[PDB]
């Protein structure tokens, strides 16, 4: 009687079936925690573990033994091959999905990196004409350097946060969106921005290169995908070509956008004329922002109106 | 009956040919980033990855399937063997697919130096004629 005996290998193939599963979810879960997606050839082995549904034919041969009465008895002798066949189909599959599930090293793997990097979205106010108007020269602009200028701390970082940020709901032909933070110095430092720029384009950074061989390796890279570089308070002119931004032409579709202090800056860019000034925000944008940062038992001091108090 | 079992197998084997193209194809995108061209045998490989079109097949089992209301018929019995090879073809080659896919380590290679590098194009004015004399001395 060797129905007995298969079953009972498949109970065991079942349990060893649920610890091997578990195993694999532990690991995957752990490279998933990485910001890894799942390996898809261990994304096919789960679903079909998960698609092996054991349990119907646990069932079916709980019905069996219900009538498994008699072995004599020919009335449910029948559905005998009928369990025969399956239960050694569902123990030789879970013997093959064992033997692929315990060979699995790598678990997991890097995606390319997103279209669009997510930002701080700090909330805004009276924004949308001047981001209307960066949209404007953006696509319709015939000038592939954007320039914008403003007194200090009049949202220039901000403008550039919330238009990244707003980039991901528009489509786009542009492959890669760079945000580069240039002042932090104003001594031009390198190699911040060429790290910034090479993990964006998942390059494989390396330390001993030497600085004029990784600009001309980032030229060359930059040279054949439309990229949109956001640098951020310029300071003074520097040469792109010199960290390895190629200055974006006419016959390229790249945009680049920078934001400054000082429009001399700006106008030594090459970007003369995509400038835009960050006239400051209006007297009901000014009100209205003034509540966002005022506690209510001020806030219903001063908000309600109708009655007039000082 | 192992019609059914051979394209359950071909079922299972389309899926991970699907997962291991997806792998490959990852891969060759990250040499691609690094300024590297694709291993040409890789290119092969993919290239027979996209042209074992095996939606033919899954279209003409369906048809099939929709004639397989009764086995006792023997009218559509006759389509049995052309499924029967075509199934077993694309399995059999599905499998040699996934072996040899599996077996890459090198996904790319880097190319012979460009004739010329390029350089930066700043706009020039009025130097057509200067240039014209120095290809007359070149
Ligand atoms: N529309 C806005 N709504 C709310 N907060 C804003 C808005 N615009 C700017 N801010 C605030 O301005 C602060 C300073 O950032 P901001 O973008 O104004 O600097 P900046 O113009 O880039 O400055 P700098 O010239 O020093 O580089 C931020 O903390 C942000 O909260």
């Amino acid at each position: 009687l060797h129905l007995k005996s298969n079953w009972s290998d498949l109970d065991k193939a079942k349990k060893l079936l649920l610890a091997v599963e578990t195993t694999v979810r532990a690991r995957v879960t752990a490279e998933v925690d990485k910001l890894n997606i799942c390996d898809p050839q261990v994304q096919v082995w789960l679903r079909r573990v998960e698609e092996l549904q054991l349990d119907a034919i646990d069932e079916d041969y709980s019905q069996l033994r219900k009538y498994s009465c008699l072995g004599q008895c020919t009335i449910h002798a029948h559905r005998r091959a009928s369990i025969g066949r399956r239960v050694l189909e569902a123990l030789d599959e879970a013997n093959k999905l064992i033997e692929e599930g315990r060979r699995f090293k790598k678990f997991g793997f890097k995606p390319l990196p997103k279209i669009v990097d997510p930002l701080p979205q700090i909330k805004t106010f009276g924004l949308e004409t001047m981001l209307s108007q960066l949209y404007d020269l953006f696509e319709k602009g015939d000038s592939n350097i954007i320039g914008v200028w403003g007194q200090g701390g009049v949202g220039k970082t901000t403008l550039l946060h919330v238009f990244n940020n707003d980039l991901e709901k528009k489509a786009h032909d542009y492959q890669v969106v760079i945000f580069i933070e240039v002042s932090n110095s104003e001594a031009l430092n390198t190699v911040e921005i060429q790290q910034t720029i090479s993990e964006r384009l998942n390059l494989p950074w390396n330390d001993a290169e030497p600085i004029a061989k990784r600009a001309r390796f980032l030229i060359k890279a930059l040279g054949r995908k439309r990229f949109v570089i956001l640098l951020d308070d310029v300071r003074k002119k520097f040469c792109l070509e010199d960290v390895g931004i190629p200055t974006p032409d006419i016959n390229s579709q790249s945009k680049l956008i920078l934001t400054s202090r000082y429009r001399e800056v700006c106008f030594q860019m090459n970007a003369q004329r995509s400038l835009i000034e960050m006239q400051i925000l209006g007297n009901d944008a000014s009100w209205e922002l003034f509540l966002s940062k005022l506690s209510t038992e001020t806030s219903a001091a001063v908000e309600p109106l109708g009655s007039q108090s000082a």
